């Protein structure tokens, strides 16, 4: 989820000796820094270990040296993604994978190489606060014997975001989204797709939703029940003739006209009629009547 980083670019030991005051014998110390990240506290700054994580570097030189910078790219897997023999001393990584508590307690040590706790050149206290910001921060330093300078960040892990590294977001196109994320780690729809996991598509333009669905972008298929290219008009009841349809399978009849398919004349006599003489007709019964 995140990891804190430790750059180490100078530590200066001119005279050459340890905390205690005695000589790394004044025929040069093999220095080496302990790093240990641990709960920052309140009044009770001395209890024990590195709960947060903990990191070494092997011998970097002598008394005195000073480290090149890295490089404001690869920085990702330059810290996370290599084998064996990380041949990048100086560059201290603890990950973690819980809730970054933004306080804590930094101690770094300087250790001399001899094959013991009589052998301590410099120990450096910091406790404060901090956020995973894509921002170097410096510490420098001037103890009893050494002189160090210090470059820290918190960085959350790709994929995880906010100022704790607890939010999740992995770009995805496929079977159960198409997104990626954005800087705050928010889905961004890719193009043609909606919803509140990218996994609803947008159907052809005028598509009557109500009736109507897509499986890809720019389909319009309709219901059971709706038709065209739009879903928007009904499917009347097979065999309607003088009819229509405002819901599916209805068969509403017109002016004058009934039964099932409206296909029977109510009213006979007033259209193709059958009466003689100038008389009277009367309309009686679907396709029947009296002509008087």
């Amino acid at each position: 989820m995140g990891y804190f980083e430790l750059q180490l670019s100078a530590l200066r030991n001119v005279n050459g000796e340890l905390l205690s005051g005695a000589c790394c014998d004044c025929d040069e110390c093999d220095t080496y820094v302990r790093v240990c990240l641990k709960e920052y506290q309140a009044k009770v700054t001395p209890t024990g270990p590195c709960s947060y994580g903990h990191g070494a570097t092997p011998v970097l030189g002598g008394n005195s040296f000073y480290l090149p910078p890295a490089g404001a790219a690869g920085d990702r897997a330059r810290a996370r993604a290599r084998a064996g023999g990380d041949q990048d001393p100086g560059l201290v990584v603890i990950p973690f994978q819980f809730a970054w508590p933004r306080s804590f307690t930094l101690i770094v040590e300087a250790w001399d190489w001899d094959n013991n706790e009589e052998l301590l050149i410099e120990r450096v206290s910091h406790a404060g606060m901090i956020n995973p910001e894509d921002r170097w921060k410096s510490l420098h330093f001037s103890g009893h014997v050494a002189h160090l300078e210090l470059q820290i960040r918190v960085r959350c892990d790709e994929n995880y975001y906010s100022a704790t590294c607890n939010k999740f977001c992995r770009p995805r196109n496929d079977f159960f989204g198409h997104y990626t994320c954005d800087q705050y780690g928010n889905k961004a729809c890719m193009d043609g797709w909606m919803g509140k996991e990218c996994k609803e598509a947008v159907c052809k333009q005028g598509c009557n939703l109500l009736h109507g669905g897509c499986t890809v972008p720019g389909e319009c298929r309709c219901s059971y029940g709706w038709q065209g290219r739009f879903c928007d008009e009904c499917v009347p009841y097979p065999g309607c003739v003088h009819g229509s349809c405002v819901e599916p399978w209805q068969c509403n009849c017109e002016t004058n006209w009934g039964g099932l398919l409206c296909d029977k004349d109510l009213n006979y006599c007033g259209s193709h009629h059958p009466c003689t003489n100038g008389g009277t007709c009367i309309n009686a019964e679907p396709d029947q009547y009296r002509c008087t």
